């Protein structure tokens, strides 16, 4: 039996007071179960005679509001109490726990039948009820604060309001909520024939449903573990020097043992040539021009050159295939165009909220006296237009709109997106003039603590999402604050973001077109208040080729002089002038021609070649040149032969030498042609082809025309075994003595064992600001984002077609919370977002999957479907004849099984965010997933988007790869699918441009090994027997470019490609200076060993020396004047370190390993 019913009169204004009836229950309504069953599902059930009415529960749920509006975070904490209010409202046991004291009569107007209000009555609670509640919502965190949702309700200080004196406030009429007060009994047995109220109840941490997750422990930290730690860092420093440092030791004592010791088939192929080339040199030249001329018109035709960024992995490759995934399913990744802002002129600021005490302090760059001026900025760059094809263009037509059709507010991410980009929503100031209540500080505090949500709680009604109908993220926005709380700002991010459409060709410099006038207009502008840095993503390309165009004045004089030396070193008034120009005119065409021939070919010529190969063909071309007309002005003419003769029988001398040290390393480049990185794939080809077109272009052309030159010396008139034999001579026989045989060796030795030391610090990557002008805007950008920013680039874990999505396990591979397996795909992003240090990946996974549900939920009010036609009712209109979607019934709570799941997915994906709902779907979910028509539906690729941490260096692009490829390849096996069919590869920016550099180690060690072992094979074909005359050559290749790998560390160059191919020349120069004393060694008339080497040594190796003097001062030239950085620390040390260091290691220690292991015939 009940105790009252009905709604008595006023008590004042809408305030009404209950009426006196102690019978049965009463019968309730029909259209009354709408009500009773979202507010009081624990009675509808059986017979439905309780007693209330909808009048009661109509006007309750109205007394409530403000607990909605303040526990609607932990759904548990309101059930308690709505538990509480639903027995005070129609328990049939309220003649149980409830003694009514008071009562007062009643007149009515109307009816006239005088009727009995109820004055007062007593309410018998159990008190482990109480401590229930209290022990469940102590805890529960307010809205834009740190304290408690109960220090707003207690109407005092949360940390002393008990469970009873905050349960008589909430019973106290004084709060303005409760028409009277309601005496409670506080007791846990029943006392004088009562049985107070234990109703069964249930803990924050326990949920009460399947859908109702368990309160996440930002509100209830009673049982959540702690942030976990499994970063265990390996071991280092094992194999330090302690095998450097003692196994010279055993070298040490090896050589010293030696100090104890003492204590006792072509010539006639190639005469034959050169005589018919000296008996008519008239058609031979006509053959040069003619086949060089009609090979080089070809580069006309085609000439071209690739610059975009992304010509650093192979079409085929792995990177690119994840990549060229995103031009059918769901379109292009789109641009960045970030603006930095920040006011060092502006101090720090406090602000002291009104009703609570608990102050709060904001940095520099959000004050009002700034913010205006911000927005003025804000509003002035989208009033920005430029002309393309002369036609006008504005932002609206280039910029994206996450949902298009229905309005086209372009998308800003600035902080004044909060305050929808407005000057008079900043100012309003709620109150008086004496002291204000609600301002726009309170107003951001709230703004980011949820995004996402309209209608703010506080005494204002702005809405908190962006104008653009997407939340604005404080990740985005804000920079330099404290890890957690946003109120310590200390610089505003701008962001314009901008479509790309790759299948497109004719839009994209459109936009090209706009983001050159904002670089004009962002230069182009003076403010005190503030300073800012900038970036559009075309200029971190326009800096390169700016850069790139500041080293052609300080290079053509650095030829200029090669040009001239060539003069003056041939010779010891009558010197070889024109055959120098003439043969700067073999070369220099040459080079012209090969890329001539690949150019009809259609390979494109890379900005790396360009300037590296004409080092090389020069360097390689020009020691033919030296070695030749020096061996010929070294012979004396004979007594019966003429000059033909002698160029025969010298050439038949020289070139079987010169013929091995071209068909080696042009062989080693073509057999070195298939890695497949394609800043060291397009270099081999033209470095082969050219150098082999040109050692072809001096046994046709250069030979022929000695014999003019010889002609012109005849006649002694204009257009002696003495410049450096009395020097080599003196010179040579030091070295092989007794005396200095154990030094050269033990220091050279050492210098291999220091080297070999230091190869496991060998660096990796390319630092990317490293490519810039130091008078540039970006080197300021790349300063200030590694500074500022908390979260870099986007990251998306794209899972193909060929998941279900209806089964349960369907769902419960992407699923994610509400009582749900613990190893799926969100859970994982979410367990690896805490470890940030451990692996690179930042924030929350902010799903589809999982706000679906919220949006389905049969509370959540926001979807009706049409009664007739199936057509879907908007949330915002007024509802006259159109029902829900799930049927409210406690089978149909569940998430859908069958194909009514996608029967209502698509009116998810077209739902704009209404007041009365939630965000929707088509806001940020439009793009999302794929829909497909046929065999009634179906639906393709899902992406889940997250956010890296911030990322600066080399080192850690690449660590942000390894892991996240781990993350997926540990969460595709986990899944279980069958086969390959599907994975869940992740996608980002810059997954390309950082592929390479994971695999860099394998491929080289592949790469200089196979070209390495090309020298090995070639020479046993050239020189026909003597395996120890090809492995004394192999030795001395590899242990130059180990030293190379030493000098690396000693300056501090890191192992990019661009460095790569400028390493694998180290293998095409070096044997440059191995063949010509190898060679010259293995053919050589004495008994000796050691008298033998200085013949070889004073006939060949001075002429070696002699052509590496132009290389060497063609280095003190680029450094004498230097202007960029990128040209100076690769392309100047590698050259440096590679001729001073091969030039030491081929003509001085070799000669030594030659008189110790030198063999004989
Ligand atoms: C976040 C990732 C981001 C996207 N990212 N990461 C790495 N990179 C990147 C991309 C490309 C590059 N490159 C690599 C090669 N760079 C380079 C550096 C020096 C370098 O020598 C300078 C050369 C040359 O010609 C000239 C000038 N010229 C004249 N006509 C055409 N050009 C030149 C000079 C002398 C001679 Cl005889 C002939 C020439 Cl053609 O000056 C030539 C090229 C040029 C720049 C770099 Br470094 C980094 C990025 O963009
Ligand atoms: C980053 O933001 C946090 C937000 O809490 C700042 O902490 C607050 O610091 C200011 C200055 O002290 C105050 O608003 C408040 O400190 C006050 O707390 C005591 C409590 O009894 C009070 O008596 C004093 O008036 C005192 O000023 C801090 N707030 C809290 C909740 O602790 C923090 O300082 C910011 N970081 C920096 C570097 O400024
Ligand atoms: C985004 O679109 C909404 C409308 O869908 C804009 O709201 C109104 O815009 C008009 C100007 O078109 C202005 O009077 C106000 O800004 C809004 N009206 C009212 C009554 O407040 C909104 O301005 C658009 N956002 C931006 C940044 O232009
Ligand atoms: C900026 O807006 C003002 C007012 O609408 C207008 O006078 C001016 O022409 C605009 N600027 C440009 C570059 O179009
Ligand atoms: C460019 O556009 C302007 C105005 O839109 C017009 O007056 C002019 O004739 C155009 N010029 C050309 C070459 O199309
Ligand atoms: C926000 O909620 C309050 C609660 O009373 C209401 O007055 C206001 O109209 C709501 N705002 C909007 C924009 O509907
Ligand atoms: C910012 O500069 C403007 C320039 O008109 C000036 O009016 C304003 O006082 C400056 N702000 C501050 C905080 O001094
Ligand atoms: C997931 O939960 C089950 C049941 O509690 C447990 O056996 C399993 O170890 C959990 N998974 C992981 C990865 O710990
Ligand atoms: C992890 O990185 C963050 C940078 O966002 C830093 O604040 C924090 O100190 C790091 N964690 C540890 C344990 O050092
Ligand atoms: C809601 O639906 C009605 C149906 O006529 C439509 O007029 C209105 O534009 C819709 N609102 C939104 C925000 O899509
Ligand atoms: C919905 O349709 C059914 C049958 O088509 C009908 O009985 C019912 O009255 C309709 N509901 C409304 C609100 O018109």
């Amino acid at each position: 039996s009940c105790v009252w019913y009905g709604e008595c009169g006023i008590a004042y204004g809408d305030k009404r007071y209950n009426c006196e009836y102690s019978g049965p229950p009463k019968p309730l309504p029909k259209d009354g179960y709408d009500l009773v069953q979202e507010l009081c599902p624990g009675f509808f059930f059986g017979n439905v005679s309780l007693c209330c009415d909808v009048r009661q529960l109509q006007t309750l749920k109205d007394n409530l509001q403000l607990p909605l509006q303040f526990l609607s975070r932990c759904p548990s904490c309101f059930y308690n109490l709505l538990n509480l209010f639903c027995e005070l409202t129609c328990s049939p046991r309220q003649s149980q726990f409830l003694n009514v004291t008071a009562t007062e009569d009643y007149v009515d107007p109307v009816t006239n039948q005088t009727k009995t209000n109820v004055k007062e009555l007593q309410y018998y609670v159990g008190q482990s009820f109480a401590n229930a509640m209290y022990n469940a919502c102590r805890d529960v965190e307010a809205p834009s604060s740190n304290d408690k949702a109960l220090g707003l309700l207690c109407g005092k200080d949360a940390d002393a309001c008990n469970a009873t004196n905050w349960i008589e406030y909430m019973f106290n009429k004084d709060n303005g909520q409760a028409p009277f007060t309601i005496t409670p009994v506080f007791s846990d047995f029943p006392v004088h024939g009562m049985e107070p109220m234990n109703n069964a109840t249930k803990g924050c941490d326990e949920s009460v449903d399947e859908v109702t997750a368990p309160c996440s422990c930002q509100d209830c930290s009673i049982v959540c573990g702690p942030k976990p730690q499994p970063p265990p860092p390996p071991a280092p420093w094992t194999i330090l020097g302690l095998d450097a440092m003692y196994v010279i030791m055993w070298i040490t004592y090896m050589a010293f043992l030696l100090v104890f010791f003492g204590a006792f088939c072509l010539r006639r192929l190639f005469t034959r040539w050169g005589s018919f080339c000296v008996r008519n040199p008239g058609c031979v030249i006509f053959f040069s021009l003619v086949f060089i001329t009609a090979c080089s018109s070809g580069l006309v035709f085609v000439r071209v050159t690739t610059n975009p960024v992304d010509l650093w992995s192979a079409p085929s490759s792995q990177a690119r295939l994840e990549k060229e995934y995103f031009d059918q399913h769901f379109g292009p990744f789109f641009r960045t165009e970030q603006l930095i802002i920040r006011a060092p002129l502006t101090d720090k600021h406090i602000y002291q909220p009104y009703p609570s005490g608990a102050d709060v302090p904001f940095g520099p760059p959000l004050d009002i006296q700034i913010l205006h001026q911000v927005l003025d900025l804000q509003i002035a760059i989208e009033n920005i237009t430029a002309s393309y094809d002369n036609e006008t263009v504005t932002l609206q037509d280039i910029c994206l709109a996450p949902l298009s059709p229905y309005n086209t507010n372009c998308t800003i991410l600035s902080v004044l997106n909060y305050f929808q980009n407005s000057h008079s929503v900043l100012d309003h100031k709620k109150g008086d003039d004496f002291f204000v209540y609600a301002d726009y500080h309170t107003h951001f505090l709230y703004c980011v603590r949820a995004p996402a949500s309209l209608n703010d709680t506080s005494l204002l009604h702005d809405p908190c999402l962006g104008t653009f109908g997407g939340p604005v993220f404080p990740w985005l926005v804000l920079g330099g604050y404290d890890d957690q709380n946003y109120n310590n700002a200390t610089a505003l991010v701008i962001t314009f973001p901008v479509n790309n459409y790759y299948n497109d060709t004719e839009k994209l410099q459109r936009a090209q077109a706009w983001e050159k006038e904002f670089i004009n207009f962002v230069k182009n502008y003076k403010n005190p208040n503030l300073t800012i840095s900038f970036t559009a993503e075309r200029s971190i390309e326009d800096e390169l080729n700016r850069e790139s165009d500041s080293d052609v004045f300080t290079v053509v004089i650095s030829y200029a002089i090669m040009f001239l030396y060539i003069s003056l070193a041939l010779g010891h008034v009558d010197s070889k002038v024109s055959l120098g120009i003439a043969g700067i005119l073999i070369v220099l065409s040459s080079v012209a021609c090969s890329l001539g021939v690949f150019s009809y070919i259609g390979l494109p010529l890379t900005l790396i070649v360009i300037e590296v190969i004409p080092f090389l063909v020069l360097a390689v071309g020009v020691d033919n040149i030296f070695i030749l007309v020096q061996a010929y002005q070294r012979d004396e003419r004979l007594q019966g032969e003429t000059l033909d003769q002698q160029l025969g029988r010298v050439l038949g001398e020289v070139a079987p030498s010169m013929f091995l040290s071209s068909f080696s390393e042009t062989v080693a480049f073509f057999l070195g042609a298939l890695s497949v990185m394609p800043a060291v794939h397009t270099f081999s080809l033209f470095a082969g082809l050219a150098v082999f077109i040109d050692f072809l272009l001096q046994i046709t052309c250069f030979v022929s025309l000695l014999g003019l030159d010889i002609k012109r010396q005849e006649k002694n008139r204009l257009d002696e075994s003495c410049l450096f034999r009395f020097f080599k001579n003196s010179y040579s026989p030091l070295l092989l003595k007794d005396w200095m045989r154990p030094i050269v060796i033990a220091i050279f030795v050492g210098v291999l064992s220091f080297s070999i030391a230091v190869l496991n610090k060998v660096d990796i990557g390319l630092d990317q600001s490293l490519s810039m002008p130091d008078d540039s805007y970006m080197v300021d950008y790349f300063k200030s984002i590694s500074q500022y920013l908390h979260a870099g680039p986007p990251v998306y874990f794209v899972l193909e077609e060929g998941h279900d999505y209806t089964s349960s396990k369907g769902q419960n591979m992407v699923c994610g919370g509400m009582g749900c397996n613990n190893d799926s795909l969100v859970q994982q992003i979410f367990n690896a977002a805490q470890l940030d240090n451990y692996t690179r990946i930042g924030f929350a996974p902010s799903s589809w999957i999982d706000d679906y549900f919220d949006w389905v939920k049969p509370q959540s009010s926001c979807c009706r479907v049409d009664n007739i036609t199936d057509q879907f009712c908007n949330a915002s209109v007024v509802d006259p004849a159109c029902v829900r979607c799930r049927p409210l019934t406690p089978e149909g709570k569940q998430r859908p099984q069958g194909g009514d799941f996608m029967r209502f997915l698509p009116m998810f994906l077209s739902d704009n965010p209404n007041p009365k709902c939630g965000k929707g779907g088509h806001a940020a979910y439009s793009s999302a997933v794929n829909i497909l028509l046929g065999h009634g539906t179906r639906v393709g690729a899902t992406y889940f988007m997250t956010y890296h941490t911030v990322l600066q260096t080399s080192a850690d692009f690449i660590d942000a790869l390894k892991k996240a490829r781990l993350i997926a390849s540990n969460v595709t096996e986990t899944m279980g699918i069958n086969g390959s069919a599907y994975r869940v590869f992740p996608y980002s920016v810059f997954y390309v441009f950082y592929e390479q550099y994971l695999t860099i180690i394998d491929d080289t060690i592949f790469n200089l090994g196979v070209s390495l072992g090309a020298i090995f094979l070639v020479t046993m074909v050239l020189l026909g027997c003597e395996l120890w005359s090809a492995v004394i050559m192999c030795a001395t290749i590899a242990m130059v470019l180990v030293n190379m790998f030493g000098v690396m560390w000693l300056w501090g160059i890191s192992l990019n490609a661009v460095s790569l191919v400028n390493l694998v020349m180290s293998c095409g120069i070096s044997v440059e200076f191995c063949s010509h004393i190898t060679r010259a060694f293995t053919v050589s008339m004495k008994g000796s060993r050691v008298e033998r080497a200085e013949e070889a040594l004073a006939h060949m190796g001075s002429s070696v020396f002699s052509g590496i003097t132009l290389t060497k001062f063609g280095g003190i030239v680029v450094l004498a004047f230097a202007k960029s950085q990128i040209f100076q620390i690769f392309y100047f040390r590698m050259y440096l370190a590679m001729v001073l260091l091969g030039a030491t290691h081929g003509l001085i220690f070799l000669p030594v390993l030659l008189s110790y292991i030198g063999p004989s015939v």
